[PDB]
């Protein structure tokens, strides 16, 4: 396993699911029985989301977005009034990535903030998020589909699920992936849910660069096989994302880069 340094923390990219980068997601509409108020607030951008848009920062593209997006929430949301469709107009895109900014702090102008904000929408739109105080997308296959009809990236853009490999040759392909600059879209299950989250280096004793989308908290190394950072879980216990798992690999705008 070759050393490589975390790719978003060299380019200073942590982005989160709250403000400002959901200032464009749908506005909660009901209150869900059993549950205090979220109505009048943006709904979370979704870790889908900040996965995907924290990698398209590292390559500061697509300049023009290609293809629109349309959708309709499950009718099961108690967020939203239904029908509820969401609407996407990629195709008529031009992303500024000097007013995307890398990370923010909260003194960035609105531009800016409506810039990264615009990105988060576009993207959780394009994955069929669920929107609410969290917000849920199936991920991975949605994800490698998104990046190459609506954002136009390579075609060597795809998803590859961890069963159908050995664990090297797993771990192989993150390796080469980050051994070409390539940040890794990641995603897993276990005993504190469902999360999607970024591979961006290696230390060369089997961890792994992890970015969990929420703004630098629980950051660092950890192994693929035991994905759990301490930030989740109440009660003491243990918990990762460690089933289930699939990755978004050859993430490029160009052939060669
Ligand atoms: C990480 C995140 O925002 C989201 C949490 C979540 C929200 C709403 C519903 C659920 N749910 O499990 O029904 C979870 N999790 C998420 O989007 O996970 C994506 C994913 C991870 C692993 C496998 C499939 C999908």
């Amino acid at each position: 396993q070759p050393v490589v340094k975390s790719l978003l923390n060299s380019k200073g990219i942590h982005y989160n699911q709250g403000n400002p980068y959901n200032l464009l997601t749908p506005v909660i509409e009901k209150v869900k029985p059993g549950e205090q108020s979220f109505v009048g607030q943006h709904a979370a951008t979704g870790c889908v989301a900040t996965a995907t848009a924290q990698i398209m920062k590292y390559h500061n593209y697509p300049n023009k977005g290609l293809k629109d997006y349309t959708y309709t929430l499950s009718s099961n949301n108690p967020y939203f009034n239904h029908p509820k469709n969401l609407f996407a107009a990629i195709s008529t895109r031009q992303y500024n990535w000097n007013n995307i900014l890398p990370t923010y702090s909260g003194r960035e102008s609105n531009v800016q903030k409506m810039a990264i904000s615009e990105l988060m929408a576009d993207v959780g739109i394009s994955v069929d998020m669920d929107y609410g105080p969290s917000s849920g997308s199936a991920g991975s296959s949605r994800v490698q589909r998104a990046l190459k009809e609506n954002f136009g990236y390579n075609q060597s853009v795809h998803q590859i699920n961890r069963s159908d490999f050995s664990k090297q040759d797993w771990e192989a392909q993150i390796d080469k992936e980050l051994s070409q600059n390539q940040p890794v879209y990641y995603q897993g299950v276990g005993k504190v849910g469902g999360h999607a989250f970024v591979i961006d280096g290696a230390d060369g004793r089997n961890f792994y660069h992890v970015n969990w989308g929420w703004g630098g908290v629980s950051d660092g190394f950890f192994r693929l096989d035991a994905l759990n950072p301490s930030a989740l879980g109440t009660g003491g216990g243990a918990g990762g994302f460690n089933g289930y798992q699939s990755a978004v690999v050859g993430i490029k705008p160009l052939e060669h880069h």
